[PDB]
């Protein structure tokens, strides 16, 4: 048979497993605490839903696996420094960055970057927006452990989701409009036909990247939409949240796409006929009333509900835009008030 | 939580389970062999993927549990006899029939029914199995074991076959999918095609018939009605008190799949009318191995049952759906060569419907 093991017990793994079953592919998602003896790792291909991991007996063994795809790619991506660096080596648009070592760097820093400064964690994610006077508002921890970027005034956020096969073939989904709030992805909108020039450009970028990396499987690229054009923000070496829509909006979902690649399967270009809307469910309980709207696709992760925690998502796709928008509106009252903003935002796209 | 136990380990149970997962509904498909203790039956809604079952300590337990939905409806449907009587009682159009009680009845039988005599087993006949097409000279060709255990219907000459899949909620509400065109070969379903917009009159008449049925039985869940298309109109062939192979296209071709729809019904979840925007085609994979090459075609949706491949056995299906019929048909072509010869007929047939 076809057998895969996924490093990580998360919802992504879950979704990957779900995607594989019908395909005859057996996915065994697995947590770091996992004993080597419980995983059939010795007989499968390995993938991961996580960028980095502790050194356990298992992870240790996976260190010498002739089948841990992209195993060595991770480390570069895992680190925001080397990542940013990667962009630089490729001559790909990105926000002016520096490593934040000394406090003895601040003056210049606020000099290079200007007014506002955005700081993030090199690893494990993680973002502080400081000004010339907030400078001591930050931990000393972040010294040579955090990066520093120019505050970017973008007009929109987009994400590019695609895959590269073992033969270098690549496929892409259309660009996805993303809405973050309090640094969390709240809402996504995907149009069957994105802006040609935008799409092309992004594809160029993502491809340069994946090939330079030698990357195999699905990877996502977060970008900013600027008057000066697109700028790469972040890279995710795995299926990404902003593509969850593909489960019901494309002929091949991302999870599927991933599996295909790593399992040496056909990687044709997925069909996308209609727009989709994804609603992230953050720290809310399941309201089966949502299921009254026929266009709604509930994806419940089955995790303990808790504040700020991603517990599921709602997938909405249809041919009728009216029907599509009416569903959204009807949703408002079925969701806690904090959801209203995103819903509306998405709604605004169909105007 | 939301927990469901399914009497039966088959592909249907599997698909129900898959369908439930993202909904937060745990489904436990149970093998007949299974020890009762081992099933979370006491704290779940019970359902079944089979019409009938042997007397096992397992079935004994389950069948007796007040949680078993439609438990009583089963016996009536499982027996072609009682099922036929039900159509009658409902005054629903169906092939003229009779119970084959005694040999000395043959003469009479041929009197009413005509030339061709289609004999069917009352119980246990899944894929045109225990069924005989006999003539006045062939009667001796039929097992004696059938006397009283089988019925006879008049050979029906139909333009085509269609199945209606729908559901009834605890609250009497009902939903339906568009009529599905079916192609049986060697008494086996090979292919189905659905159109977003079936024949209104035909669609409505079938629906009227399905409801009367479900209502009359107070059925709660997905049920499928097989009909023959004839000159006079539609005739009820068979009923399926459960998710049916002919509905497999709903998995990828409807906003709510028949699996999803069945779990919703039984757990008392909302049951709005599924949204169907395009046509779809389902291809049944019989006794054939998996060909991942099939996946070369972006519109193909593989459904592998993970069973042991055997001749005449249902190992999976291929769903194909799309707004662009040409793409659709061009896909179908592209598959012919990907499938073993026996498949070509179905395909072309399928193809034949878009033209
Ligand atoms: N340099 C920047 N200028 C403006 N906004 C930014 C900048 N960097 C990040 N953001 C904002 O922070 C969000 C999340 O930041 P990021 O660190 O890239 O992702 P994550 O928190 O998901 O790991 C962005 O998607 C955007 O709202
Ligand atoms: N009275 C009849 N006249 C003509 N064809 C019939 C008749 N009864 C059954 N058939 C044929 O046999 C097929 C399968 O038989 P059926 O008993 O209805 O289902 P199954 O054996 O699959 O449970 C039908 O789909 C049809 O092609
Ligand atoms: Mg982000
Ligand atoms: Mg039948």
């Amino acid at each position: 048979m076809k057998q895969v093991c996924v490093l990580g017990n998360g919802q992504l793994g879950r979704m990957l497993r779900q995607a594989g079953e019908p395909l005859g592919i057996a996915v065994w998602p697995v947590g770091l605490d996992a004993e080597p003896a419980a995983v059939p790792f010795q007989q499968s291909v390995i993938t991961a839903e996580i960028e980095r991991w502790p050194e356990t007996a298992l992870t240790r063994e996976l260190a010498r696996h002739p089948a841990f795809v992209n195993r060595d790619v991770f480390p570069i991506i895992a680190d925001r420094l080397t990542q940013k660096q990667l962009f630089d080596k490729l001559h790909l648009p990105t926000a002016p960055w520096q490593l934040l070592a000394e406090r003895s760097e601040w003056p210049a820093v606020f000099d290079r970057l200007g007014e506002l400064a955005i700081v993030k964690r090199r690893t494990g994610g993680g973002q502080w927006r400081l000004r010339a006077n907030e400078t001591e508002q930050l931990p000393a921890e972040c010294y040579g452990e955090c990066i520093v970027e120019q505050g970017i005034n973008f007009s929109g956020e987009v994400s590019l989701v695609g895959a590269r096969g073992f033969d270098g073939s690549t496929v892409f989904y259309p660009l996805t409009h993303n809405l973050h709030q309090d640094g969390i992805l709240r809402t996504s909108v995907a149009f069957p036909q994105a802006n040609a020039q935008q799409q092309a450009r992004a594809e160029e970028m993502l491809s340069a990247i994946m090939q330079e990396l030698g990357y195999v499987g699905v990877m996502a690229m977060e970008c900013f939409v600027t008057p000066q054009g697109l700028l790469i923000n972040e890279l995710a070496p795995r299926v990404h949240n902003s593509g969850h829509w593909t489960q019901n909006g494309a002929s091949i979902s991302q999870f599927e796409l991933h599996l295909r690649a790593i399992t040496d399967l056909p990687l044709p270009q997925p069909v996308v006929n209609n727009p989709s809307v994804m609603i992230n469910l953050i720290g809310s309980d399941v309201n089966y009333d949502w299921l009254k709207l026929p266009l709604v696709h509930l994806h419940w992760y089955d995790k303990e509900v808790r504040p700020g925690r991603k517990v599921g998502h709602l997938n909405l796709t249809d041919s009728d835009t009216s029907r599509l928008t009416a569903t959204l509106e009807a949703l408002i009252p079925l969701l806690p008030p904090e959801y209203a903003s995103g819903v509306i935002w998405a709604q605004s796209k169909f105007g």
